[PDB]
């Protein structure tokens, strides 16, 4: 009944500019009693250290893409508004803005898709705010197909895990993973046999300023011991190349795993809403702006596919005439019928990210696919000092997965 | 190469408007003199009884969906054949001739991007008569399944397809899936399936109004109960002197693995007797009067709801839904999960109203291409019903799609003979 997969948790959102923290319960039976037993959206004014409800559970209004919460509290009537968009993970509600009387939020989540195919058998909140109200988000690590191989000295066994959810085994990239039990968050393969050594229960936990842990709980070798998996994610003090998660203890079906990943650091250290990252904020100086101008005759790049042609103009770059009406960072054109023009990403919706050695430029807000998923494009930039076009290089379409378009782009401007 | 399955035959086309009969052979190896061994398009002038080539097979320029042939002659003479993906081998339709340049359009399976529409073996399925009137059996060709022939025999089941093999691999009926691949005629005598006839020669016009199709099965492996005889199937299609309900093919002889089948069908009659390019049929030309114009205070378009799409029909001059008021179509498809997707499933200028074997059918074609290359097409199966809602006008009921060909049922008082 209305996003069932989000109802058993208390979700947090913050308004950084005003130091306001929001506690959200889509089924507000809860406990945020801090605002009362009926409050669905509880606001903590950290300034005066006080709580005020800005959305009551009973005064709810629901539709496929919009949840509204009202109050009887007069305003200089206060209410909350949550715009839902289909996403490929449970996601997190993002604070958009707060007008005089209304508090707006946006939530990209698998629980808002037109098709159930995007919904995981079991997924839990995958983020947490630290003492400073900075978000540590692991959603980027969540696999929708397959899982991660854990490093261990046991050559006759493979340990597979996913993050914050079960491992999708039916379409797994690895043949081994495909032999795993359905619904398992951690799977152990031995002698062509796979065991379910841990399933998703509670959301991600933040223990140390720079440490997050995820616990999975549920076989011969267990000798009377319920299998358990505990992953500890650590934000390193210095930027380094990505590392595989490592096994630190396999004491009788009681697995301990440490994963050094910059995704465990606060998010603003990894991302920018513009085409540049700075040493001061991200410990890396990047500026892809010099790419918006290809200058010559076409300030847009083109990337050929089997059935389509992609036209890209990034960082405010000018677009091509065939898309001179859609306002698109990335524009997909059907070859058989050059009249079908789909937007695969918009310029106002850019996220430049650097984490674990990878520089990624993500454009979202594209036209929706039947699943309800706004088409989006992610560009995996690669450093190349000698890239053609004086180092600017050129994007290569590498493929599509359910309306997310992938490109690779070798360029000197992606060299840290 | 160049459409390999078209070269095995010589295809006729006609310009009745000028009494011209063309012999087409994409590979030029036709032999028929009066125009040469290299002539790809030979034009027999019936008014003078002379032949002149309008296209030489050697002077060929090929494009994706276009074949052109130049000759040595040259007025102040050449040929062009436009190819469009079709679901049967079809026929090269003469469209017009200019200042010594003859045009043709050919909707055929041999021009489909996705070779999923090609049969294991298909042959020409039409023939022109002395009056240059066409007798086309293409509509009876099944891209899936077969026709169960009426034999009255209790021990056997005899299945056939028209001008082509029965698609066994992906057929619904379990009994047909037991038939050998490539068989055009399948005999089930003993819970066993036998191939007693494969296609080879095209449709032949015997009686100036009688069509004959001959399937042969020569060589070793003849069934033991056939006694040194090679199986063979011979179907005679006969045009009824008067309109009547379509009948089933009838087995009229079954000597030694030799089958003689008679099929009384109005599809055997000249085409202009079964079809019109407008929404009306006359008693004089069609032997039946029909006018669907009246179906053309509220919305001037019809709507048929489907699971994933909505279909808007603008019939006989009617007007489309404002949502499709950006192209031009008689049938327009719009995806519900994304109203931005508007596809033309048929165009007003491409309509065929047909009456044959008791069924009244309105067809719109020229729709937008699918990845296969097939232009979308809508076929509206009309039914008689005096007590039809909307004051008899009734309304279209979408009944399903099949590879970019959309079907509809339409009960209306205007569909009554
Ligand atoms: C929410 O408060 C508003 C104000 O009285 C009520 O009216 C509108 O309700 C719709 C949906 O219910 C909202 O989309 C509008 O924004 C509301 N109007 C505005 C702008 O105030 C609404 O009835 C209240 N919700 C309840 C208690 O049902
Ligand atoms: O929304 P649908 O019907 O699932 O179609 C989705 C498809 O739409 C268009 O054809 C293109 O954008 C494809 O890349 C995309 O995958
Ligand atoms: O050309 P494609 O990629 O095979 O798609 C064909 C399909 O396109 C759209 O989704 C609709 O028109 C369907 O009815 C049609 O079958
Ligand atoms: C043979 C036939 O009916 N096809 C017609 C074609 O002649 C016409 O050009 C087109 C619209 O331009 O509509 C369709
Ligand atoms: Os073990
Ligand atoms: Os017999």
């Amino acid at each position: 009944a209305e996003f069932p997969e989000l109802c058993s948790y208390t979700w947090e959102a913050v308004d950084t500019k005003n130091n306001m923290l929001y506690k959200i319960n889509i089924c507000g039976n809860m406990g945020v009693a801090q605002c009362g037993p009926s409050s669905a959206v509880c606001m903590h004014d950290l300034k005066t250290d006080s709580f005020h409800s800005v959305g009551d559970s009973l005064l709810k209004t629901a539709s496929r893409s919009l949840l509204e919460f009202n109050t009887t509290v007069n305003c200089k009537k206060i209410q909350s508004s949550i715009t839902f968009l289909c996403g490929k993970t449970l996601g997190t509600p993002e604070f958009v803005t707060a007008t005089d009387c209304v508090h707006y939020f946006e939530w990209r989540t698998t629980a808002a898709c037109k098709k159930n195919i995007f919904k995981a058998n079991k997924e839990v909140p995958c983020y947490a705010f630290d003492r400073e109200l900075k978000k540590h988000d692991l959603n980027p690590l969540i696999k929708t197909s397959g899982a991660y191989l854990v490093d261990d000295s046991d050559p006759d066994t493979s340990l597979f895990i996913n993050v914050c959810r079960d491992i999708e085994v039916l379409r797994a990239s690895s043949p081994q993973v495909r032999v795993c039990p359905t619904g398992a968050a951690a799977c152990l393969v031995r002698g062509d046999r796979a065991f379910d050594v841990g399933r998703p229960q509670e959301g991600l936990k933040l223990v140390s300023n720079d440490r997050l842990v995820l616990s999975y709980v549920k076989p011969d070798f267990c000798d009377g011991h319920s299998p358990a998996v505990t992953i500890t994610f650590v934000c390193p003090s210095e930027r380094r190349e990505g590392t595989i998660p490592k096994l630190t203890a396999k004491s009788n079906c009681r697995f301990e795993i440490e994963w050094v990943t910059e995704y465990a650091c606060h998010r603003d250290y990894l991302e920018s809403r513009s085409c540049s990252l700075s040493s001061a904020q991200h410990d890396v100086a990047v500026d892809l702006q010099p790419l918006s101008r290809v200058a010559s005759d076409s300030l847009f790049y083109t990337s050929e596919a089997d059935e389509y042609t992609y036209y890209l103009s990034i960082c405010g770059g000018s677009q091509a005439p065939i898309c001179n009406k859609k306002d698109a960072a990335v524009c997909q054109v059907k070859k058989a019928d050059s009249t079908q023009v789909k937007v695969a990403g918009r310029p106002q919706n850019l996220t430049l990210r650097y984490s674990d050695g990878d520089l990624t430029l993500i454009y979202f807000g594209g036209e929706e696919c039947s699943s309800g998923f706004q088409r989006m494009s992610v560009i995996n930039f690669e450093c190349n000092q000698t890239a053609g076009n004086n180092g600017r290089g050129a994007p290569v379409f590498t493929g599509e997965v359910d309306c997310t378009y992938f490109f690779t782009w070798d360029t000197k401007y992606a060299c840290v």
